[PDB]
């Protein structure tokens, strides 16, 4: 057979997969996927038949209920979503190579006739609020608005939920929590505010940073009440004390928080539509929001009538052409992001009248794995790892801020460096076991043996670790002034991870006020239009601090949902 439907129709009727009238159930293909599951079993049952020692297409780190049609189309060949970041050895029936080819919002002007027909029709649905994007900001705003009394529709352009938030590792910053008190830490919302303004070179909007620090404990309390575990508290650069919260043992904060938000949306019966892209905000004759035009992958263009629209579409760090226009030094670099993080949400905001700010400030994460092409969290360094070059020596403060770590790594022999750690560091952060499972953390019982494996001067490496352990013991790093020295590297075996920089977060974006209301260039509010998360500018300023982005999306996402509900 040439395709999957042709294969099944050799011994099955069309209604084995389709509804009685033959029409597609909706853009999420809910009915059709239910039939795949009735015969083959759930994703977890299918995964028992496709095991590999260290990977499995049907059992991954993605949260929520991943639909079979995310990767298996029926009437045409299709792509494996995992190939957008990894290169595993797979053999999916009727596959084709991964290629992302999505028209820009400007290119969709080509569909004038279909768009005009949709807008002349009655609205397909009439609700109070529409939320655009299924990352942390978007789920937070849909749950908040629903709990306040509003009827919502939440849309997502990709086949799977969670955006870049499902990948988060290091933690969520907050201050003066009960979680901190149980680990004997002393902090305050005022210290969190001060660290954040210094971190962004005092370019941040102080009104927005006051919302970020003052609502942080409440945001941790809200997530925990919905079922989250945010009890492990670690350190990341730029923080005066430990304040990055994550699940017990040091697991990743992102897949866990997105799973808790999805389960709470399902409990509240929130209308969630996959494969549905927001295209154009609609306004009445007085310039206030009246609804939004969307494009369903399977059902076509239609529009939804509503009092408010909340844009929660994330950043543009995967779009290297747009990145290079703003910062030529980043042209050609790899990215840490999901395939759809390209900035189409900003284009929708701008067409509606919103102004942008701080677009030139773009962060390249210093440590992506050379072998695996994926981010290695700053928490590996925060829990104690060091960085060495091919000469076997230290060369930078590993928890330094701004762009100092990426610049220092690019200046070393080969334009890359190595993270070095032991079994005490490994046992302190469970996320490290995920890098060992991927095959990117070679190990040996001595530093001389490990250097011989990876091309690092082994005798100099041994001396370098002995010296660093001496500075940990005395309590001061006189070589590079690293301000936190949590453990000596001296238990069990040693590990190395080869790293280099990659494009990661866009700190600029749409202008918002303290109520998450979008504004134009004259600072006038556009009634009914809201923005929250990485699509906004002004929270982080000229440089970001690790752990502040997840704090931002929960706080500003919940706030926008409450405000849009009251406005409606
Ligand atoms: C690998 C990785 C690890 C990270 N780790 C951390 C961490 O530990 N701590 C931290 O503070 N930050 C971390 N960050 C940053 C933080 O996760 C992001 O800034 C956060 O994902 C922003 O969330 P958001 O809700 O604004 O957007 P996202 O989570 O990116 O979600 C946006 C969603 O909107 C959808 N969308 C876009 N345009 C449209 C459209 N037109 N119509 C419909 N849907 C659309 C997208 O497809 C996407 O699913 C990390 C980032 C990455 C990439
Ligand atoms: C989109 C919906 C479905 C998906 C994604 C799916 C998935 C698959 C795949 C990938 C194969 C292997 C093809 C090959 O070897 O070339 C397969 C085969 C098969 N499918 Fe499906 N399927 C779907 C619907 C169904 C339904 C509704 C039924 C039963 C009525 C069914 C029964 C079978 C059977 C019997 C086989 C052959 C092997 C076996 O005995 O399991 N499938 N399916
Ligand atoms: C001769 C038998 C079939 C007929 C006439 C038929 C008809 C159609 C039509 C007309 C569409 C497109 C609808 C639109 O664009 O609005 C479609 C899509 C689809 N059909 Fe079928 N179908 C048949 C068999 C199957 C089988 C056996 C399966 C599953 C194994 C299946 C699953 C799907 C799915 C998942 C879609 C969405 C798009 C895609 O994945 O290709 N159909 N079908
Ligand atoms: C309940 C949901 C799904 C069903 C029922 C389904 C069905 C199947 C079946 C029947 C096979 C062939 C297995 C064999 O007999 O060897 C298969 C293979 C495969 N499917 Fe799925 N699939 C589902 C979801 C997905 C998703 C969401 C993805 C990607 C994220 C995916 C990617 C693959 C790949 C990559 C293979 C080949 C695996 C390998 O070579 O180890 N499938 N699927
Ligand atoms: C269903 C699709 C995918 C599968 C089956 C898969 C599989 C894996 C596996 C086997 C690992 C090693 C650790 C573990 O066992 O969990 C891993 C790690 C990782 N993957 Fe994926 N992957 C998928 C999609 C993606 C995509 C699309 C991205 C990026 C947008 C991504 C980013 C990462 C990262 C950053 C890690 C490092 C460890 C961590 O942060 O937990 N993966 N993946
Ligand atoms: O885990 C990380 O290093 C990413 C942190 C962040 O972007 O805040
Ligand atoms: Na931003």
């Amino acid at each position: 057979a040439d395709n999957l439907a042709e294969f099944h129709v050799q011994n099955q009727e069309c209604d084995s997969c389709h509804t009685p009238d033959g029409e597609l159930s909706n853009d999420s293909l809910t009915y059709e996927n239910t039939q795949c599951v009735s015969c083959h079993g759930t994703l977890a049952e299918v995964a028992e038949t496709t095991k590999h020692e260290h990977y499995n297409a049907h059992a991954s780190h993605f949260p929520g209920e991943v639909a079979c049609t995310s990767c298996h189309s029926a009437h045409e060949k299709s792509m494996v979503y995992c190939d957008s970041c990894h290169s595993f050895d797979f053999n999916m029936p009727y596959a084709k190579k991964w290629l992302r080819d999505e028209p820009t919002i400007a290119e969709l002007a080509k569909d004038k006739s279909e768009r005009q027909a949709a807008l002349a029709s009655a609205p397909h649905d009439t609700v109070d609020v529409v939320v655009v994007g299924s990352g942390g900001a978007g789920f937070s705003a849909a749950i908040s608005a629903t709990d306040s009394g509003a009827k919502v529709i939440l849309i997502e352009k990709e086949p799977v939920i969670g955006g870049n938030a499902k990948l988060a590792a290091g933690g969520m910053n907050a201050a003066w929590t009960d979680q901190q008190k149980a680990k004997k830490i002393t902090d305050s919302p005022e210290l969190m505010f001060e660290d954040t303004m210094k971190g962004g070179q005092n370019i941040n909007d102080p009104a927005l940073v006051k919302v970020l620090s003052s609502h942080s404990k409440d945001s941790v309390d809200w997530m925990t009440a919905m079922g989250a575990d945010l009890t492990d508290v670690g350190m990341m650069g730029g923080a005066s004390v430990n304040r990055a919260h994550r699940p017990t043992g040091g697991a990743g904060v992102g897949a866990h928080v997105v799973q808790v938000l999805y389960d709470n949306a399902v409990k509240r019966n929130i209308d969630l539509r996959m494969n549905t892209r927001g295209i154009e905000v609609l306004k009445d004759d007085k310039g206030t929001v009246k609804g939004i035009l969307v494009k369903g992958m399977y059902k076509g263009y239609y529009w939804v009538k509503a009092d408010a629209v909340i844009l929660a579409t994330g950043g543009f760090a995967k779009n290297n052409e747009r990145v290079a226009k703003l910062d030529p030094s980043l042209k050609g670099f790899i990215s840490t992001n999901q395939p759809g993080a390209v900035g189409d949400g900003l284009d929708v905001a701008e067409n509606a009248g919103g102004a942008l700010k701080d677009m030139q400030y773009i962060f390249a994460h210093p440590t992506l794995s050379v072998k695996g092409g994926v981010m290695v969290t700053e928490a590996v360094r925060g829990n104690g790892a060091i960085l060495v070059n091919r000469e076997g020596k230290r060369f930078v403060n590993e928890i330094t801020t701004r762009d100092k770590a990426s610049a220092a790594i690019l200046a070393q022999t080969g334009k890359s460096a190595y993270l070095i750690f032991d079994d005490s560091v490994r046992k302190s952060l469970s996320k490290i076991d995920k890098y060992i499972g991927l095959g990117v953390a070679p190990t040996a019982d001595s530093l001389v043996k490990l250097g011989k494996m990876e091309g690092i001067d082994g005798k100099a490496l041994t001396e370098t670790v002995a010296r660093y352990n001496s500075l940990v013991s005395s309590g001061k790093d006189t070589d590079f002034e690293r301000p936190n020295l949590p453990r000596a590297l001296n238990e069990g075996n040693y590990y190395a991870i080869e790293v280099t920089p990659g494009v990661h977060h866009t700190m600029g974006g749409v202008m918002i006020d303290t109520k998450a209301e979008v504004m134009n260039a004259k600072k006038q509010v556009i009634p009914g239009l809201y923005g929250a998360g990485e699509v906004t500018g002004g929270v982080h300023g000229a440089n970001r601090l690790g752990g502040n982005a997840i704090s931002d999306i929960i706080t500003f996402g919940r706030l926008a949902g409450e405000e849009a509900a009251k406005y409606s």
